[PDB]
């Protein structure tokens, strides 16, 4: 019943994530080898360090991250996860570690074009399966052709190929794609967003002892501006 003691005993903290989402988590050539990096990984490492155990990152597609936590394949899920009311019915969440807006990534040549929701309504929109940006499009733009894709990298590949006109995603991720790729930009139009709902670490219910440790680490990061600093450092890394 003791999450903290169980983690200490096995000597590792297992964190489920989906590394398709720079600057939160993504793949980068460190040395040498492909490695999962990003602000969420630095935070997960801080939590593991506080507990005195090794960090083990378990990579999968986003739409299976919460399920893997729920069924015991990981101790925590950290994947830029919005702490929604719906999700709070099933999981407990840490205090928020970062709060951001939600944006559309488009072609630079189309920034003047997609100025309102009516214009997006007639566009081919992509979003990630099992996500808040996906739900928002379904709710607020029901008349749009929405393509739901498992992997965010594939959504962006479809945007680059011209099969998709706009991809809905967390703003820091859109900014990163725009900053690292010539033909891309963040649209000036955005959907109405669910008040509250910041990123938080997900845990199984009745994990109060582990939640306290996670909250302590997160509060210290926010107090020192460290999570912001982690995001800025991640932005200087190249993705695979
Ligand atoms: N690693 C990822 N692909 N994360 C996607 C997160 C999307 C959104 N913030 C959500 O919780 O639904």
């Amino acid at each position: 019943q003791s999450a903290v003691e169980a983690i200490k005993q096995k000597g590792k903290l297992v964190v489920a994530t989906s590394p398709d989402y720079a600057p939160f988590e993504f793949q980068s050539l460190v040395d040498g080898k492909n490695q999962v990096v990003g602000a969420d990984i630095d935070m997960a490492q801080a939590i593991a360090d506080e507990l005195g155990v090794k960090l083990e990152i378990l990579s999968m597609s986003f739409d299976n991250v919460l399920t893997s936590l729920q069924t015991g394949k990981a101790d925590l899920a950290v994947a830029g996860i919005s702490a929604t009311d719906e999700r709070k019915e099933v999981f407990d969440f840490s205090i928020p570690y970062y709060e951001n807006k939600i944006s559309f990534l488009v072609h630079k040549a189309d920034v003047e074009k997609y100025k309102d929701l009516t214009s997006l309504e007639s566009a081919n929109i992509a979003a990630q399966k099992g996500t808040v940006p996906e739900s928002m499009v379904k709710e607020q733009l029901p008349k749009a052709q929405l393509t739901s894709l498992t992997n965010m990298g594939e959504a962006v590949n479809e945007l680059q190929a011209g099969k998709i006109d706009a991809v809905h995603m967390d703003e820091p991720v859109a900014l990163s794609y725009a900053a690292k790729n010539a033909g891309l930009a963040v649209a000036t139009v955005s959907l109405k967003m669910k008040d509250g709902d910041a990123n938080a670490v997900a845990l199984r219910k009745n994990s109060d002892d582990l939640k306290e440790v996670v909250d302590k680490v997160i509060q210290k990061l926010k107090d020192e501006g460290t999570y912001q600093s982690y995001l800025e450092k991640a932005a200087s890394l190249t993705e695979v």
